[PDB]
């Protein structure tokens, strides 16, 4: 089997992407944030505290003839951005782009933090990291991909995120029309539960490539590119007037600037992030200070190849017995 679904930016900045997901019978379609940095499929629901729901579409398990309470199971998650959610668990039928999993754990939120409430466009998350990170207790549950894997034509999914445009998540096949040149594959460590890999270096603009190993995670659920302070300083030093602002929470730059590109290495291959992808616009409405899309990972504890990086590439998440990651230009 295979599946193919379009993923759409939630706003004009590409802050996140939502993908329609069918849950239950008859189908209830919710727009979920596919997150290769976590491993829980959780949804706003009829059980979510009423004051914490503001415009989201909810899953109502009592209206699904295939929903079953997973008795005794609870979940609770905290994300890198300080947001969180928790609740109980149902199993139900879940379909993405024509690919159906029966008995998928659907984690129903009883509580969500303010960041989730305030974002009307995201009805929940669909985790695509390794199932060892799943938070369901006392019986850990499998991700949608892990459940689908054996049925797929090939044990892979791909992320093809757009810049200010829709893109695609495919399951079970590689669309050879969706990228240019060849795909370069690189080793993955699953030791921390992430799609963790090592970039071979970077360049700023038309500058020379610096060969240096940068360990990080491929994370579709993180907006920005978070890299070591040395690398980030070298980038922003090429933008007149750019500076790190403790009050704002990272590097800012004059909105009048033209940003240089940023290149990262994948083996001997190179992915170029155009300068425009690094612009996250005014820090507040009407400001002439703009927020940068490359930020320091210092104090996160890990480097993160988030959407800023991934949307410059066609990315293969290869879930074979020994997982790997592939990157192609597009």
């Amino acid at each position: 089997s295979t599946g193919s679904a379009t993923t759409t930016p939630i706003d004009s900045l590409d802050d996140a992407y939502i993908t329609p997901v069918q849950i239950g019978t008859p189908a209830q379609t919710l727009n979920l944030d596919f997150d290769t940095g976590s491993s829980d499929l959780w949804v706003f629901s009829s059980e979510t505290t009423a004051s914490e729901v503001d415009g989201q579409t909810i899953y109502t398990p009592s209206k699904s003839t295939t929903a079953k309470l997973l008795s005794g199971a609870t979940w609770s998650i905290s994300y890198g951005d300080g947001s969180s959610s928790s609740g109980d668990v149902y199993t139900d039928t879940v379909s993405v782009g024509g690919l159906t999993v029966t008995g998928q754990a659907v984690e129903s939120a009883k509580k969500v933090s303010s960041s989730f409430t305030e974002d009307s466009t995201i009805d929940g998350l669909l985790g695509l990291a390794f199932s060892t990170l799943n938070t369901v207790s006392p019986t850990q549950q499998k991700t949608f991909f892990d459940n689908a894997k054996a049925s797929l034509d090939s044990p892979v999914f791909t992320a093809d995120l757009g810049y200010h445009a829709p893109g695609t998540y495919n399951f079970g096949f590689i669309d050879t029309t969706a990228y240019t040149g060849s795909i370069t594959y690189t080793a993955v460590s699953t030791k921390q539960g992430f799609w963790e890999w090592t970039s071979t270096g970077y360049a700023v603009g038309s500058g020379t490539f610096k060969s240096t190993s940068i360990d990080g995670i491929a994370d579709t659920g993180t907006t920005l590119l978070y890299l070591p302070a040395t690398v980030v300083s070298a980038y922003w030093a090429q933008v007149s007037g750019a500076k790190s602002s403790s009050s704002v929470g990272g590097y800012v730059f004059p909105c009048s600037a033209t940003l240089p590109s940023f290149t990262f290495g994948v083996g001997s291959a190179r992915i170029v992030i155009p300068g425009d992808y690094i612009d996250f616009g005014p820090i507040s409405t009407g400001s002439s200070s703009c927020f940068g899309g490359i930020q320091s990972s210092a104090g996160i504890g890990i480097n993160i190849f988030g959407d800023v990086a991934l949307k410059a590439a066609f990315v293969v998440f290869n879930g074979a017995t020994t997982p790997t990651l592939g990157f192609a230009s597009k």
